């Protein structure tokens, strides 16, 4: 498995969040409020955005990348894939998040 | 190092985190709400959980994931364990947590 | 690419993010509070912070350290660095973050 | 103006918040996720929520509470409202307040 | 109905607010953790806190003031009670309110 | 004493917060992060901004208010205060509120 993670402005994150679930492209969500800063196009930006925190199999990954894409509503959306330690982890919920991605 | 992350119902989260410092099972923990949607047995939940962002030594991990799996009030419970770029992160950092993990 | 963590007390989280970002030394930041529970010097620590979660190219992750070190009010910082999936994140998100890290 | 206040699940509130701003029903909402414990026909319920802090004229009270109604998701919602000191308050802001709500 | 607040340490809010509502004492209880910064014996303190935003009915405030003192680890804890415009709140939630609690 | 409310950038909030504790304008400050959406010369606005709950005696407000009105980097400030039932509360409580404001 992995951990993707996306930035949404508030309005779309519980929506876009659900979606994946419904469609079974992730397993589990966690959202989080968060405050955004960074440099867009020689400016520094501060927004209200909520993080999603994504849990997918590692082959579900790909999938996952595409549906953001076509969901998100920024012109370059941020999509951060962090590598999980397998087998250091819990085996049964590592098998629980794969089963869950169809 | 690495770092860990559980999700629990905010009535043990804290409980919990406090035990694994306590006990000298993990060095540091960061504890925030978050609202999780998952799939489970065929329907989506939604949940307030609170994170545990938990910072171990690399060995230290077997022994953290026997706990959680202890204490954790679900069937399954999440543990998932994040790999650390140990030399880019700060040295005396690392020892710290080296340190106060027993 | 790769994310770099850090805690601050809340009086210094958001003025330092600001510096980084103006500095062009990340592309961006996520700022959330944060509770923390470690141990330090025979003491089980409670403490209100704010996680800086940065996002910066692979290679300006040493300068970013050095500065961390420089601005940061703890005799001993946290500075721990997140290993991204560079290949199965969005390939022009990782541009983006290279190009706004100077 | 008045203070109301209402809780909703996150797949709404941001949805219903936006709606009341750009109806001009309230000048102005506050939203931050909250963790609700309730007892509700005879269970001891716990939740993930989050509260929608309005600022609504005096006048525009029963208008908000009636568009709280139709919109809202619950069969019994939260209408609460928190009664403003507006001698002591400030009075650009109140008019602010005032010049938003129709 | 009436809300009062008070905050406590993380370790202490979550218990305190279930059992709160477990004993009928308050209808419900929303949750949020809060950075505070307060003045204590010539100290300018920073803690991390939970602040308990507790709907009672308003025969009930006494009570709950009460089991706030007994259960409460501050030696002087924080109990405020915010003024509820009655009139203008929704009669069905306040009776809601008014039913579960004792 | 009373309750008044601000919202701040996340970057004065808590450096605001703090100057009024050390200045013994208020006993008193909880912050917490929000999302504000709000209408402001004809554009729906979305900001991340931190809320300032503050607790201040009754003969302080003035002075709050005007502390507030000098430090505030808005234009146009918020300023709301929220009527505390002062006989309800906890008298101790108060008179702390009391004894730390000037």
């Amino acid at each position: 498995m992995k951990i993707a993670l996306t930035n949404l402005p508030p309005e779309h994150g519980e929506r876009i969040a659900r979606l994946l679930v419904e469609e079974h492209i992730v397993a589990c969500v966690n959202l989080y409020p968060v405050h955004s800063i960074y440099s867009w196009k020689g400016e520094v930006c501060s927004e209200a955005e909520v993080t999603l925190m994504m849990k997918v199999s590692t082959q579900g990954i790909e999938r996952l990348k595409q549906r953001i894409c076509e969901l998100h509503p920024y012109e370059l959306p941020e999509f951060v894939v962090i590598e999980v330690d397998n087998n250091a982890s819990l085996r049964e919920y590592i098998d629980f998040v794969k089963g869950e991605t169809h």
